[PDB]
């Protein structure tokens, strides 16, 4: 099999923690090794798994691939595998959240990139009424523009993104076109604001839990930005 156990141990937890199961099984492994080793290994496989789902990877593949690898070498150290240096990317994925995680432990404060397509919006402008408040104030029959910014809270489309981001500022920019009826639409797009990731341990209790915050309260951490790029383009009309 692998040419060491903490190899082994990641492969037979890979049916967990590659389901809805992870948060539980990794709460139960930090619990039994004091955020120890195998801890700090399967979080930064996790990591690595999700970058590799952002690439468009298959998740469990990725994982199962990153374990392997891993299972090459003959050491059980926690640098068995590293955080690397470079453009990290949330995919979205069950794995996100774990990866925003690893990054405020080991990504050194460098920023982190989420794709505002990545990030699962669903945005009803028309159920945003600061928003359709400004749609429908004084208009010229015919085009005109609208550029406005408002808040979103992610839980509204995805309870897992909003682990990662809570909420965001969203911009809506595009060209309004009018009747004299006073029937209208809208076509543009939908862009994010970078979002900042505080990294204490105790601003994610709710999703860690006492125990593992507890554990990771001991461990230094670096808050840092996540880049949304990208636009949504969208369309809504009205009366
Ligand atoms: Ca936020
Ligand atoms: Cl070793």
């Amino acid at each position: 099999g692998m040419q060491n156990p903490v190899a082994t141990v990641l492969l037979l937890q890979g049916d967990l923690y590659c389901s809805p199961n992870c948060l539980a099984t990794f709460q139960d492994q930090a619990r039994r090794d004091s955020f120890g080793i195998q801890s700090k290994v399967a979080l930064k496989t996790f990591a690595a798994a999700d970058q590799r789902e952002a690439e468009g990877r298959d998740l469990r593949t990725a994982y199962n691939e990153i374990a392997t690898d891993i299972g090459r070498s003959q050491q059980i150290n926690e640098n068995i595998i590293k955080y690397p240096p470079g453009n990290h990317v949330l995919s979205g994925g069950l794995m996100t959240p774990f990866h925003a995680l690893a990054h405020g432990m080991f990504g050194l404060g460098a920023p982190l990139t989420f794709p505002i397509q990545n990030v699962g919006l669903n945005v009803d402008i028309r159920g945003i009424p600061d928003v359709m408040n400004v749609i429908q104030s004084a208009r010229p029959v015919g085009t005109s523009s609208l550029d406005v910014n408002f808040a979103y809270d992610v839980g509204k489309d995805s309870n897992a993104s909003w682990l990662t981001l809570g909420n965001i500022t969203l911009r809506l920019v595009g060209t309004i076109d009018k009747n004299a009826s006073g029937a209208w639409t809208f076509s543009g797009e939908i862009r994010a604001f970078n979002d900042v990731y505080d990294a204490n341990p105790s601003n994610h209790r709710g999703w860690l839990g006492e125990n593992l915050t507890s554990l990771l309260s001991a461990v230094p951490f670096t808050s840092y930005s996540i880049e949304i790029p990208g636009s949504l383009p969208v369309t809504v009309s009205g009366n």
